[PDB]
């Protein structure tokens, strides 16, 4: 009874707080989605042809005036939005526009990248990618992407605004459940996006972690009682339908029972 | 009772953060528009609506209007995107070619920006009679070819749009939030939006009782039902959230 009341208070309180964090994250990504849709309708982008630089080999192809103008468009958007890591556009001929610009990039084909394949599978809709690694700058990124028509074909290319796991950690690290509790963020597939207490877990699979975290992977929703990191914890698994991610609120049982 | 204050505050804190992220997106797009070559490079050739009939539309006016229309199209929560200049000329979407007797320089969003040069800021809520709309602007005064500052960029959101956002926010199991300016002007009452842009103390019933509390708990009867309220100031938005939960639910 008293145990039940303390437990239901945690589940109720943490769920009510997490649902507002879910809403916050959705508004953040809504703004990104809307800016991808703005870029996708822009005349330099919707009207793109075969004259953008191609970085598939050792040296980029020659830079056209249209490439310069599209690069500057993306640069100006990125300047106004410091939470964006990259703004880019990959085309079906392998050409690419990117900010921060890298005139020296080599051996890069956007068409083989996971964000590009995801957009093509969802053509005409603006969606988010699974988290993926970008080796060149040692970065784990989540893309907001849209495959669009242009002069090369329909679909002709994919617009992409990238955010780093660092931006997600900013929103998540704020939440304190009591004095010991915290919030984890995972993809449905089990990939950890944010562990604010043990960031070494970032971009690893929940079902492959030690210390009891693998048992969290079995729960789709609601309360879990479990031992974690050598201590008794309670967890509240909160799925975000719209983000396609799961929040997990974690707290020491010691704190709940006091 | 004291648990309600602590519990509702934890929820409203994250609502505050959510609303900040919404407005942060608008601030950043104002800053984008501010640096655009059609805008930062604007001169003396935009349409002037101060008389009974607008002046003739130039090519630069056409291109700036199309820029704003494209931004607005991608952002449905934006009610207007506009730009007023120190010579009284004006660019706006949705475009109104028939507008008359309009000078942007006398308007509250414009004067607020000029009073905060160097910053992108929000206006107090203000009335736009031509569409019977109440709007909160995000503005920035900027240099252009006419002067430094030479004009003001403005993205407007209406109280109807804010009400759509706030309506969806739950508090506790059945509670809800009001959004208030510090001077008592209601921004959002999601249950009775006829209260929007009225003064709390003039709404009678229990609402006047909320009008005298700057922060913390209020126990009151709202529309014949006993309610508990937590008045929560937002430092960053400069508004108060009022979290309301029926006292039956609290106990
Ligand atoms: O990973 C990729 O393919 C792109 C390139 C810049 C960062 N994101
Ligand atoms: O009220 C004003 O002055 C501007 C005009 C469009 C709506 N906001
Ligand atoms: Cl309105």
């Amino acid at each position: 009874n008293l145990r039940d009341k303390a437990t239901s208070d945690f589940v109720d309180s943490s769920g009510r707080e997490i649902r507002q964090v879910d809403n916050a994250m959705q508004l953040f990504f809504d703004g990104i989605t809307q800016n991808v849709n703005y870029i996708a309708a822009h005349p330099l982008i919707a009207g793109a042809g075969d004259d953008f630089r191609n970085y598939m080999g050792a040296v980029a192809t020659a830079q056209s005036e249209n490439d310069k103008q599209a690069t500057e468009l993306f640069a100006s958007i990125a300047k106004a939005h410091p939470a964006y890591s990259y703004v880019s556009y990959g085309l079906i001929n392998g050409s690419y526009i990117m900010t921060p610009e890298d005139p020296k990039m080599s051996n890069y084909d956007p068409r083989v990248r996971p964000w590009y394949k995801t957009a093509m599978a969802n053509a005409g809709k603006t969606v988010r990618s699974d988290a993926y690694y970008w080796a060149n700058d040692d970065a784990v990124l989540v893309s907001t992407i849209r495959a669009i028509p242009n002069k090369l074909g329909n679909p002709g290319g994919v617009v992409n605004i990238d955010v780093s796991l660092k931006q997600l950690t900013n929103i998540v690290k704020q939440i304190k459940l009591g004095e010991s509790g915290y919030l984890m963020l995972m993809e449905k597939n089990g990939t950890v996006l944010v562990d604010p207490k043990q960031p070494e877990h970032n971009f690893k699979k929940l079902g492959e972690l030690g210390d009891g975290f693998a048992e969290l992977a079995k729960t789709g929703s609601g309360l879990v009682e479990l031992t974690l990191n050598g201590e008794r914890y309670m967890a509240n698994v909160y799925p975000s339908e719209q983000l396609g991610w799961n929040f997990i609120g974690l707290i020491k049982q010691d704190e709940v029972m006091a």
